[PDB]
């Protein structure tokens, strides 16, 4: 979309945080589900 790195990182930053949150939640759920 934007050749600018700053903007590029910001654009991907959004989806990066969302994806990370899902991963973290999964790990936790497993901990609780386990015991």
């Amino acid at each position: 979309m934007a050749e600018k790195a700053g903007s590029t990182f910001s654009h991907l930053l959004v989806p990066i945080l969302l994806l990370i949150g899902w991963i973290v939640g999964c790990i936790i759920m497993i901990y609780v589900v386990f015991s």
